[PDB]
């Protein structure tokens, strides 16, 4: 907007990620929703469409879920989330 106008609210947090270090297949009901916020805050998504109530996937269900599915549970944001999950499982 003008002279910053961003980054003036909650700028502290350094305790690793609850979903960092473990594959997407061994994720918990919390880790999942926890990973979403990360992609929702990075993609600048309003996050006023996704249905967290529908995201009951613990972990194995997320990696097993389908593309169109993630798009119906996380709105149009799924298209972006899937791309990420596709790399997590892919591994090196």
């Amino acid at each position: 907007g003008s002279s910053g106008s961003s980054g003036q609210m909650s700028l502290e947090g350094t305790e690793k990620a609850s979903w960092l270090g473990e594959q997407p297949q061994f994720w918990s009901k919390t880790q999942v929703l926890d990973w979403i916020s990360y992609q929702v805050e990075k993609n600048k998504y309003d996050a006023s469409a996704i249905d967290f109530s529908r995201c009951d996937m613990d972990g194995a269900t997320l990696c097993n879920c389908a593309l169109e599915e993630l798009r119906l549970v996380f709105g149009p944001l799924g298209d972006q989330l899937h791309a990420q999950l596709r790399d997590l499982t892919s591994s090196s």
